[PDB]
């Protein structure tokens, strides 16, 4: 079901971790920034998604997090069915890929007006999300149509 | 309106959990932090308004609203500050009642996690799809209504 579907990403910059989740049929998106992705993250970062958008499938960004008993143990607590990330349509590698570089691109592009990465990272989610529909238009609308 | 949000500042366990209701709809966002700053204000603030769109923020108190590092985050993301003076008296009360509902929860999880950060977040996410609508439908409905 398409309005409840988000995709897990992670990728590198400045010697760190950008956890990000995507919401497949938008492309709205969350991140945080860790030093490095353990289930532990992974697991606290999906409960507080789920707190705030109504998560019903994650597919997980790899098989250590897919794995993870604290990863299955937060999925279960919160509701979420866990799934494979594998790009049985291809057109999920280039998706997720173009995303990072677009990500990365504004990330650099707002890096100087804050000392922390952490800062930058959510200055770049805002500009990713209000970005002309906008992402945030557009998971908004998904969901209150299912809803409805 | 469908962009107002009021922040809450509350205590347990000598921590601050930092709380941002959208007013309309009784939705939450929460963080625990080791104590109210400027700066963490600022980047709660900023984490807000990337994934929703704030477009008035009531701060909780004076020195919220004095910082300059809160000023320059809601410059940043577009929000206008205001204070959080319940000219409207059925507003103590109201953020007052949240907080005792959200201490509750707390406490009826506080057991299924070691960190109170986590505690909070299932807190969190008890409240927004608690039921007749929740308070995670409504804001969506609210917001997608504004869009169209
Ligand atoms: O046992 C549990 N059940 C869960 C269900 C959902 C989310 C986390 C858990 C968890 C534990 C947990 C998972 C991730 C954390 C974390 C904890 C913890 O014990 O505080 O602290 C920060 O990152
Ligand atoms: O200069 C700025 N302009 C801003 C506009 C929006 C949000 C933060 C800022 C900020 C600085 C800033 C504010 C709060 C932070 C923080 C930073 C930082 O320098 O990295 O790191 C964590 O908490
Ligand atoms: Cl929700």
């Amino acid at each position: 079901s398409s309005p409840g579907i988000w995709q897990l990403d992670c990728t590198h910059l400045e010697g760190k971790v950008i956890l990000v989740a995507v919401h497949v049929a938008s492309g709205y998106i969350e991140a945080e920034v860790i030093p490095a992705e353990t289930g532990q993250e992974t697991a606290y970062f999906l409960l507080k998604l789920a707190g705030r958008w109504p998560v019903k499938t994650v597919h997980t960004d790899n098989g250590s997090n897919f794995t993870s008993t604290t990863v299955k143990a937060a999925c279960w607590w919160a509701g979420i069915k866990q799934e494979d990330g594998i790009p049985y349509n291809p057109q999920s590698q280039g998706v997720i890929e173009s995303m990072n570089k677009e990500l990365k691109k504004i990330i650099g592009q707002v890096r100087d007006q804050a000392e922390h990465l952490k800062t930058a990272v959510q200055m770049a989610v805002f500009i990713h999300n209000h970005k002309r529909y906008s992402a945030g238009e557009r998971i908004v609308d998904i969901i209150a149509t299912d809803i409805q």
